[PDB]
């Protein structure tokens, strides 16, 4: 059992792709995440998992809020941008939802207030209560086996 | 803000589909789950999220272990089965990995020991340390907007 074997295995679980956003003292910060899930119905809770070394970790710890932007099929470049994979950052179009910066034309936008924070090995889980939601009927960006994919139409 | 709006939103995050399995007195229990994610690299941690009213909850609390079986495209019937959606249960073919019952021909099989248990609203998060992994190169069953889907080929 290598780290590569584990990552390969984990990559067998297909997911959508989100960008996590928050605002700290004026500035908008974003991070590409697929470790996201729906947690609870009553109350409305959601969870995101952030690596210990990630700049986003301290940002969320201070702001105590975050939004989750589910990316559409047309937003592959944004995924790469917020994953630190482009040499030059793109000029991202933000709007607002429940007091959070959200990404324009995202498949879906979900704004949260952090209600719990749980360390789990390498990462921290931020459990958030959902305050606002915006949905569209776009097709999703998918991530599977280390590659970007689309739904069969 | 209705429960339907929240569920619709949450459905906008595409996922693979797993069956969580465990063993209590040699009886094998399974439950369909898509609230699953990779958590930590060092140590190797995974997380699953189980509803407070789910029979699986108490089973895992006792056994202190679970396997995650990621379903292939060919396993839609299994997903429906372990979701309580068929009138008559199907005869499921089990095998073994790390002392856990796993589903034969799954896309991937991941066996875990529970290392933490965190309540989060409606649900409990069982954080699991991975002991054993088996992977194949099959295509995944997908779940998105309340429907089963496939990857574009
Ligand atoms: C598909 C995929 C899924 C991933 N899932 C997760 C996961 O769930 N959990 C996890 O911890 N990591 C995940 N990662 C890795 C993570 O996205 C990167 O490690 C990321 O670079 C870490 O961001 P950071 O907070 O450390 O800050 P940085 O490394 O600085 O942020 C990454 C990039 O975002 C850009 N950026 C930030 N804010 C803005 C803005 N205001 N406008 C324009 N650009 C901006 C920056 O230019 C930078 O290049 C994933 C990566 C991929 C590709
Ligand atoms: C795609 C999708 C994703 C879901 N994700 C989640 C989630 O992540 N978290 C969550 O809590 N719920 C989730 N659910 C709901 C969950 O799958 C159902 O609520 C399930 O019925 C609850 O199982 P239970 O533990 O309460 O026991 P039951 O309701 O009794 O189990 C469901 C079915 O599994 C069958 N079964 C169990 N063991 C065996 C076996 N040994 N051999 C053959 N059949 C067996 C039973 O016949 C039963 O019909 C999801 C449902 C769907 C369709
Ligand atoms: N922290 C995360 O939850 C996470 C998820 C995906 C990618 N990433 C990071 O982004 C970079 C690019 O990703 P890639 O194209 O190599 O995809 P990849 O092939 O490494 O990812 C496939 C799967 O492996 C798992 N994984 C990868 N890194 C992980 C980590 N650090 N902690 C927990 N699970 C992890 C995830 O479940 C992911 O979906 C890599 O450095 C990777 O580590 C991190
Ligand atoms: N507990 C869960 O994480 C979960 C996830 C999916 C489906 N289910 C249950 O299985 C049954 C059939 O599912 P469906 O075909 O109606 O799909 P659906 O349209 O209700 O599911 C779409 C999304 O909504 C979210 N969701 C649904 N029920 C949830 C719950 N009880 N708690 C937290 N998030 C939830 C999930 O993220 C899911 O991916 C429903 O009763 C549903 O509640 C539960």
């Amino acid at each position: 059992m290598d780290d590569r074997l584990f990552r390969n295995a984990m990559g067998k679980f297909a997911t959508g792709v989100t960008v996590i956003t928050t605002e700290l003292n004026g500035a908008v910060h974003g991070m590409t995440a697929n470790a996201f899930m729906s947690v609870s119905l009553n109350p409305k809770l959601v969870l995101v998992s952030i690596g210990e070394k990630a700049k986003m970790l301290e940002k969320i710890q201070q702001s105590k809020k975050y939004a989750v932007n589910i990316l559409s099929q047309d937003q592959k470049v944004l995924s790469m941008n917020f994953a630190g994979q482009l040499e030059k950052p793109v000029d991202v179009q933000f709007e607002e939802l429940g007091g959070l910066p959200v990404i324009k034309d995202a498949l879906a936008q979900i704004s949260c207030q952090v209600v719990n924070e749980v360390q789990a090995g390498d990462h921290t889980l931020f459990i958030g209560e959902v305050t606002d939601i915006k949905i569209t009927e776009q097709d999703p960006l998918l991530f599977f086996s280390g590659k970007y994919h689309q739904l069969a139409q």
